[PDB]
């Protein structure tokens, strides 16, 4: 129930992926839509009827579909091609069930749609050629079983034509005989049926049956060779009788010379079928039985010898005789019948007609019928293979080119199509190898010269292509009788390879270049390696094979070619195919040699496998990466032990393995892929000849490409980016005054300020992007020194800034480079940040921005520089500082000047609301700078150091306080909330480092007016007390009043912070109270906290008197500042002290 | 300072006069804001040192606050004033504000309500809680004597009320612990005090803010207190109120129990834990739909001894809870009295006698609860099951017998009621024990919480290691008994996948030498078909289809019972899938089906209904959004009733 409905899905998905049907991009790289086909083919074996019927309707629907346009036609052509190919595989795949009860589908559903293509179908000169070729194979497979169905249709058409007397030209039904599979018994039926009805047919019908019946003979002979032999082995009267009756009818039909020309090819086939009539023809002739036959046979020879003055018959006699010669080959000749004798009579005459160099036999438009000559020569070879005498005629150099063209193609069929075993084989021709090679050399010499008469030149290219395909089919044919290397001259196997190699990078003759690749790839199989030099097969291979690599690799690097991505896919397999010969060679005998060429050619392979990583084509880069395994796996074979050599012969062995994994990833745009390549390119630790010359060679290309982009007043640019990214990530290898690496930087820095109207903007956007996020961590110490020196000359003598519009563009870029550079944490960077001193550059950077002025533009620079100084204080442990503290003070000096509040209201422009952000940004810089910083005053004037600091501390304290008062909400809520929070955190860090010099100035924060700010100063003060265990140990009484005053507050988060301060005091100073106190966070302390305070104060006063004087002095001072309600409290706990 | 005599003036109606004077004094305090620090020290500080007068003074505080309301100023101020009153006699105001709370809660039984907040007496409870918050600081709630009665109320209030009342309960706990660390009446060794201080820090972590229900609150103190509490009354809003989960209450309830026991180690012959238990045991077994569920989750979490007579009551509160659900239209009300009865049993079994029948008959309560199809009831059912196996091991009951033998032997006396349930649930326990006990454990994979998924995987391993150990078969052998638990563990346990590998890539699952029974191989295919019908994951669908292709060939005859289960999802995959890894095995399935066609189907799709398991694929569906009792719960009530009658006669 369900499974039938499961198949429908497999069928239904088939329709929706036919190009004419909307593609919808469901191919999924064609892997998903191709898998469905295989299922459809497999299912057909058990549900043959269902699948086939489904397929016909898909074909019928496509036929009755009208579409216009160049896209439209191409889609439907490719659409119908897939259906037919699939449909044939189902028929062939199906086991020989031989169920002949498929009549229902064949008669109506299937035959009419297959028959449609077999018509001329002149819509496409190239398309219809394939459809007939593909469709015919379907009809042949179908005819195997259901012969009666096809055969019945033909019988009807004959009867219709027979009775009717108005001649019609719709003979296409008749012409199906050319394709239906035929057997001996079936063939008899065709002859008998046509014999009865032949006489009454019209003229046109008679010709079609004759031609089609003629081609029917060859299908039987090829497909059933054995049955043909038995025909002559044992007599069969029935076969002879039917042919004889048909023979006479055809002869009666043909009277004119034009008619005789048409029918002669067939008549010989019929005569061949009746053997004994030939014998009698040789001897005395019967009155009528063998009278008509003998007249015809001798009439043939006259024209074959040129005696008659009729050209048309001369051409026809040629065709007829050739078929007789071809048919003879199948007869074993053990019978030695007259067939062999009859051919011998005509062979000598035939050759002089077809193989006379003086006179070229020209059947028609072509200068000579090239196909016909191939049939003759191939057949004659099989009859008399021992010493052919016309092989030499063609093989001779003086003979015309077409004779050469016929010779190789003739040798091409011998190798590829030899069904019968007892025939001779190609081995007999090996003796002529020496002459074959010379022909290759001369044709190669003249073919290349022409590219760099009209048809003579074109002739050579066709001959050259055929020669290359020959080496592809069989390489031993041309390698026999090797010359062996002369003392002063190269060998013969070498000269062959050098000729084949120089065709690969041509691109003048793309078809040949593709073929020479396959030819050179077959001479590398383990079988064919031996033949190069049988004396020593493991010494000439590396001498030549390696020397081929050196030639091809040097070509790829030199310049870009259209087919570069295709030579690379071939070059991968050469590497696969020369590892195996090294693997097996080493196993049998290590002894494997490494002459200088093996080194001088191993380098150039690497110098070309780097330079393909920055190639724009995604496929080229992916393939290049996978070619690194085959460079690695060769290392193991030469030396198995890892440590001894695998990291000594190939120093960067470990990273190369990483290239492989990344290649095995889903495809993504060139930008995403370049990120992964540049990561791996950055881990090449060890200098090598391959690295240090892939860097220099691609630098010279980079330098010249730049001039073209700039000087000339998108694909051109994208390459410029890729060469730059590559040439930065891989800088470290070539490292180690004037040098190629240093000149890269200078030119690189002279492009951050590149003012070019045409494309200037895109250059700067990318040089900033790369030098920051992609430079190699081995070049920081050199980037900083050059970046510093460029700046230092912005200041004239006596330290006066020289504003210039470009100088302002350079500083804005040096900030974005530095920020990205520092912000990113990567492997190995840390060790290198240390070498250089970044201080002197940072100090000079602010002064220039300090003098820039005020405007919407210059303010945003001030913002970003402040964010850089924040990031430079998260990496302070990594960096190197000559004088850390003396440098952090000046920055605080230079940054406080920019924090100016309420300047956007006086400016009266909301456009300058940014100034709020500059104050927000400046403080975050000053928090980070101050965290842990002792104060140190510049010794420009002579004052006591201790006094000097206290003056300094008050300078910043008042500054923060003033900015704090403005931020009060009563005097944007988020802005003020954050800025106020920062301004207290900035103040806390200032006090912690400098308790000794700044505690006195700071006590006034205890009674500040902002409740949220009083809690923080108390937490800071709790922290300071515990770290230890006016100095903080000399004012126990001054703090104790702050704790007790703020315990009665009205802010629930200011009571708890005050409870904790009280706890620190008793432990730190051993104050004795009644109960116990335990520091904590999260307590909910009640508001009516009055009798608690009075109880602590009463106790301390009783048995802690020495605090009295300093306690009361503060309590009175705290009375005035507090409010009315808190004033009543201060009375309550003050009295116990009096 | 002289009202002592008048307060008990022979009830001559002069007593009515003093209360008027106090009510007048209360009004000065509300209005004279500026003189507040000085009224407290003089009027209330000193008036609160007269023992005989404390009872009447306190009473007026509550009455004045009552009229204002929970957020009213009059009630807000009287909460603060009690701090000064209580400083004179901590031992007397504490044991009189606590004693009123414990009684208001005890009167909610009379007119039970779906929740406290809808009760009439709610407003009385809310204000009395603000008194407890304020008195807790500095040990003015005498913990050294009232710790039992403070935890008892904390557990009945956690995560109830407006967000102001929820930050108050958190603060109250932080103050009871702090008072312990800084109390002199108790003498805690230096070992104990380290335990307390870690507890003090833990409770302030973002973990416990979530348990109390005040996540998204930066600090609790701020929300608990309001600055302008004298000028204006509180203005509650955002009535949207989070829910509470009885699993949260255990995590808190055991955090407190850890604290208390540390103290009892030092305090000799302490009675704290025996007093707290008595308070819980009184609300646990008394009908009050607002307090009963919480008083069961607490009764079991702290109790140290349980008897048969107690267990019968717990299991008969579960029988009446089910009956109400189907009778009435109010469901959620009584679907939390069930989840609480199950959570108690998970804790009280490990205390039962070593030789009691119920140690084994609590495997059918766990099973009969998974059959109710609710995410919470399912989650609680496994936790009772998982520990039922763990407990029986430590009692060494699976030594010479197999799971099927133990649990199916005790079910025999009450087989008649059990038989009918199996008919409707569509699984059978007489036919095949180990396949009906995995139908219930395949729904676990559909639970929203990723923590109940891993608990059902552990319950599979622990069952697997017990069936094989009965046969001494290395814990990964494949047999008729131990094949169900390996199909379930196939897609989650790597050691199962490697040690049981598909033949057409040790021993290979699907062996036809041992799995030579038509029935035992019809079931094993429904388990594999089911696991993919609802699964949605590439890694799972890959592994499960490769085992179904190989099943198509090795078991040609019985495979047609797996079409409708595979029918729909494959049909969709064929049309639209674009994965070579996942599209290969599906093709292998289609080809095998057509090949082995051309024969009259020997086994139809309804082959499983014949011998019981017609519901196996249905019981593993997703949990229904339309939460309702499956309505064959009328039989679970009779089963539970017979279980009690047979094993707890009286």
């Amino acid at each position: 129930h369900r499974p039938v409905e499961w198949v429908q899905a497999v069928v239904s998905r088939f329709d929706e992926q036919l190009p004419i049907k909307t593609g919808q991009q469901n191919t999924h790289t064609k892997v998903s839509t191709e898998h469905n086909k295989e299922c459809l083919i497999n299912i057909s074996k058990y549900k043959f009827s269902l699948v086939i019927s489904g397929l016909t309707t898909i074909l019928k629907n496509v036929n009755n579909m009208r579409i216009f346009g160049e896209a439209a036609e191409k889609n439907l052509y490719l659409s119908q091609l897939i259906i037919l190919d699939t449909l044939e595989k189902c028929l062939a795949g199906q086991p020989k069930d031989t169920m002949r009860l498929d009549e229902t589908m064949l008669v109506k559903q299937l035959l009419p749609e297959i028959c449609h293509f077999l018509h001329t179908c002149r819509e496409g000169n190239q398309h219809a050629a394939e459809l007939r070729n593909s469709a015919s194979g379907v009809l042949f497979s179908l005819s195997c079983n259901n012969f009666n169905a096809v055969f019945s249709r033909i019988s009807t058409r004959l009867q219709e034509l027979t009775v009717c007397s108005e001649d019609n030209v719709d003979v296409h039904d008749i012409e199906l005989l050319q394709y239906i599979n035929v057997d001996c018994a079936k063939l008899k039926r065709l002859l008998k049926e046509t014999a009865f009805k032949f006489k009454a047919l019209k003229k046109v019908a008679q010709l079609a049956v004759i031609n089609s019946l003629e081609k029917a003979f060859w299908n039987w002979v090829e497909n059933y060779p054995d049955e043909f032999t038995k025909l002559y082995q044992i007599p069969q009267t029935d076969m002879a009788e039917c042919a004889e009756k048909l023979f006479d009818l055809v002869d009666g039909f043909a009277e004119s010379t034009k008619r005789k020309a048409a029918v002669w090819p067939l008549q010989i086939i019929l005569l061949i079928l009746c053997p004994e009539i030939i014998q009698d023809i040789s001897k005395d002739v019967v009155d009528e039985n063998n009278m008509n036959k003998k007249l015809f046979l001798d009439s043939l020879r006259k024209a074959l010898a040129g005696h008659g003055g009729s050209r048309q018959l001369t051409e026809s006699a040629a065709i007829a005789c050739v078929k007789l010669c071809k048919a003879s080959t199948y007869i074993n000749w053990e019978d030695n019948s007259v067939i062999f004798l009859l051919v011998q009579s005509m062979v000598v005459d035939l050759k002089n007609l077809l193989f006379n160099p003086s006179k070229p036999f020209s059947r028609g438009s072509q200068p000579a019928d090239v196909d016909l000559m191939i049939d003759c020569l191939v057949s004659c070879f099989r009859i008399s293979p021992h010493n052919n005498q016309h092989f030499k005629i063609c093989l001779a150099q003086n003979s015309p080119s077409t004779f050469h063209y016929v010779l190789v193609n003739s040798l091409h069929r011998i190798i590829t199509n030899s069904a019968l075993d007892w025939w001779p084989k190609i081995d007999a021709v090996y003796c002529h190898s020496v002459e074959l090679r010379n022909m290759f050399g001369e044709t190669l010499h003249k073919a290349v010269q022409g590219c760099g008469t009209d048809l003579e030149t074109r002739s050579y290219k066709y001959l050259l292509l055929s020669m290359v395909k020959l080496i592809h089919a069989d390489p031993k044919l041309l390698l026999c009788n090797p010359r062996k290397q002369g003392p002063e001259t190269q060998g013969s196997t070498a000269e062959l390879i050098t000729g084949l190699v120089q065709l690969v990078p041509q691109s003048h003759m793309p078809e040949i270049a593709q073929e020479a690749m396959e030819a050179l790839l077959v001479l590398h199989q383990l079988d064919s390696i031996d033949l190069w030099n049988p004396d020593a097969p493991v010494e000439t291979f590396w001498e030549i094979s390696s020397q081929m690599l050196f030639y091809i690799c040097k070509k790829l690097t030199s310049h870009q070619m259209l087919s570069s991505t295709e030579i690379l896919k071939w070059l991968r397999e050469i590497l696969i195919c020369r590892n195996k010969f090294l693997l097996k060679n080493k196993q049998a005998d290590r002894s494997s040699g490494t002459p200088p060429i093996c080194r001088q050619a191993q380098t150039k392979l690497e110098v070309a496998l780097y330079m393909f990583l920055w190639n724009p084509d995604t496929e080229a880069v992916l393939v290049a990466m996978s070619c690194f395994r085959h460079l690695c796996e060769e290392a193991d074979i030469r030396c198995g032990v890892d440590e001894v050599s695998v990291h000594n012969l190939l120093p960067n062995y470990n990273t190369f393995m990483e290239f492989a994994s990344v290649s095995n990833m889903m495809s993504t745009g060139r930008a995403a892929l370049q990120k992964r390549v540049m990561a791996l390119l950055r881990r090449i630790e060890h200098p090598t000849a391959g690295n240090t010359e892939a860097w220099e060679d691609t630098h010279a290309k980079w330098e010249q490409a730049t001039k073209l982009i700039l000087n000339y007043p998108t694909d051109s640019l994208q390459e410029w980016i890729n060469m730059t990214g590559f040439l930065c990530a891989l800088g470290g290898v070539c490292l180690q005054a004037d040098t190629p690496v240093s000149k890269f930087m200078d030119r690189l820095l002279s492009l951050m300020v590149c003012n070019h109207e045409k494309v200037g903007l895109q250059i700067r956007t990318n040089v900033k992007d790369l030098v920051g996020l992609e430079l190699s961590p081995a070049l920081y110490p050199m980037l900083f020194n050059k970046l510093k020196n460029t700046i230092s000359k912005f200041f004239d003598s006596q330290g006066q800034v020289l504003l210039t519009d470009t100088n302002t563009q350079f500083v804005e870029q040096t900030i974005a480079i530095m920020k990205n550079l520092l912000d990113n944490h990567t492997e190995g960077s840390s060790e290198h940040l240390g070498q250089a001193s970044i201080e002197t550059m940072m100090l000079n950077l602010v002064r220039y921005v300090r003098v820039l002025g005020n405007m919407v533009h210059a303010i945003q620079i001030k913002t970003k520089l402040c964010q850089l100084v924040e990031v430079m204080m998260a990496r302070r442990d990594d960096l190197s500082f000559c004088q850390e503290m003396k440098f952090r003070n000046k920055m605080v000096e230079y940054l406080t000047d920019w924090v100016m509040g309420t300047s956007n209201q006086a400016a009266d422009d909301d456009v300058k609301c940014l100034t709020r952000d500059l104050d927000q940004a400046s403080m975050e810089a000053v928090v980070s700078l101050l965290a842990g910083l002792p104060l140190q005053p510049e010794e420009g004037d002579g004052v006591e150091l201790m006094e000097a600091k206290s003056q300094l501390f008050l300078k910043y304290f008042t500054l923060f306080m003033n900015l704090l008062n403005d931020c009060s909400e009563v005097e944007m809520s988020r802005r003020l909330a954050s800025l106020r929070h920062c301004t207290v955190l900035a103040m806390s860090n200032l006090l912690n480092a400098n308790v000794d010099s700044g505690l006195m100035h700071s006590i006034g924060l205890g009674y500040h007016k902002d409740l949220q700010t009083r809690a923080t100063f108390m937490e800071v003060l709790t922290k300071i007390l515990q770290q230890g265990t006016i100095r903080p140990k000399d004012v126990p009484g001054t703090l104790l009043n702050i704790a007790l005053l703020n315990l009665g507050s009205s802010d629930p988060s200011l009571r708890s912070a005050a409870y904790n301060l009280l706890c620190a005091l008793t432990c730190t100073f051993n104050l004795k109270i009644e109960g116990q106190l335990l520091e904590t966070s999260g307590l909910c302390i009640p508001a009516n906290n009055t009798l608690f305070i009075v109880s602590i104060s009463k106790t301390l006063a009783a048995n802690e008197p020495h605090l009295t004087l300093e306690f009361l002095e503060e309590c009175i001072s705290g009375f005035s500042k507090s409010s009315i309600e808190l004033k009543h409290l201060c009375l309550e706990y003050m009295t116990p002290w009096l």
